[PDB]
């Protein structure tokens, strides 16, 4: 129906995607320094104070353990009750969501140029310098193999034991993750404008120049093609071989992921403050108009209903025809994703402190 279930106030905005643990709770972060555990009804089971700003969505261990980084440079390691089980220092701020290995790695990129990993119980199993800052969550293979990218323009595969594996050379910094395709192809886009489509031993498959720094990761369609959006504006649909299917163009940079419908209907969201949908031919399927900017990938509900936030401070529901089903404002600007719980409740972070659980 649209409506709200309710409100969540904390100190200050809400800037990352909140993560819901397997018994309902909803973890959050916010700029405030605390970790929130709120309970599916609305009220608090717990918050757990850092030194500053989590900027990144926590991550929840198999053993139930939530992993979230924070601006003072620390891994936190929180049990389900609230409790601290231990933390880890880094050089500098951590800005990206943490990664788990299948061992219970914990992988971690810090602002200080270093991929970390820690052990499950709290100590450094090894660290990976890069040149500059890490920018974008680590991706891992289906051999354990490390990927990352880095704001010196390369990137990186580090192997399970620490050494180096290979590293990849880019024109400029790469800022959003890596995605890995089902035959093992490492697709990572580039400032320098392109998109590179790397083999698993670190050789070159081939290169699709966009133009202007692409800044979000691809996504991968059943049929393989590869989908990227650009500072440009444009969306690029890219053949397994390199050559270009269909492009599109959007008013505005795209500065966050396409996500592709059940029916294959390609949704993307651009600076222009337009929502796309995109036919799998390369044609528009519509256009839904939002007031400003939208920053942040939208998200399907299993009834086919499109969720996206925008920076006008509404949380718009388009139904899949493009005729908008209904909107929630929020009070100032909703910065991340959406995410959809095991009854249909969406939940969102605003700017203006709140995270608010919408009702379907």
């Amino acid at each position: 129906d649209g409506t709200e279930k309710w409100r969540f106030k904390t100190g200050k905005a809400i800037e990352a995607s909140p993560v819901i643990g397997e018994d309902g709770t909803i973890y959050v972060g916010s700029n405030d320094g605390h970790l929130y555990a709120i309970n599916p009804d609305g009220t608090e089971k717990w918050r757990f104070k850092t030194g500053k700003a989590i900027e990144a969505s926590p991550v929840i261990g198999e053993d139930g353990t939530i992993y979230v980084g924070s601006n003072d440079g620390h891994l936190y390691a929180i049990n389900p009750d609230g409790t601290e089980k231990w933390r880890f220092k880094t050089g500098k701020a951590i800005e990206a969501s943490p990664v788990i290995g299948e061992d219970g790695t914990i992988y971690v990129g810090s602002n200080d140029g270093h991929l970390y990993a820690i052990n499950p119980d709290g100590t450094e199993k090894w660290r990976f310098k890069t040149g500059k800052a890490i920018e974008a969550s680590p991706v891992i293979g289906e051999d354990g193999t490390i990927y990352v990218g880095s704001n010196d323009g390369h990137l990186y595969a580090i192997n399970p034991d620490g050494t180096e594996k290979w590293r990849f050379k880019t024109g400029k910094a790469i800022e959003a993750s890596p995605v890995i395709g089902e035959d093992g192809t490492i697709y990572v886009g580039s400032n320098d404008g392109h998109l590179y489509a790397i083999n698993p031993d670190g050789t070159e498959k081939w290169r699709f120049k966009t133009g202007k720094a692409i800044e979000a990761s691809p996504v991968i369609g059943e049929d393989g093609t590869i989908y990227v959006g650009s500072n440009d504006g444009h969306l690029y649909a890219i053949n397994p071989d390199g050559t270009e299917k269909w492009r599109f163009k959007t008013g505005k940079a795209i500065e966050a992921s396409p996500v592709i419908g059940e029916d294959g209907t390609i949704y993307v969201g651009s600076n222009d403050g337009h929502l796309y949908a995109i036919n799998p031919d390369g044609t528009e399927k519509w256009r839904f108009k939002t007031g400003k900017a939208i920053e942040a990938s939208p998200v399907i509900g299993e009834d086919g209903t499109i969720y996206v936030g925008s920076n006008d401070g509404h949380l718009y529901a388009i139904n899949p025809d493009g005729t908008e089903k209904w909107r929630f404002k929020t009070g100032k600007a909703i910065e991340a994703s959406p995410v959809i719980g095991e009854d249909g409740t969406i939940y969102v972070g605003s700017n203006d402190g709140h995270l608010y659980a919408i009702n379907p």
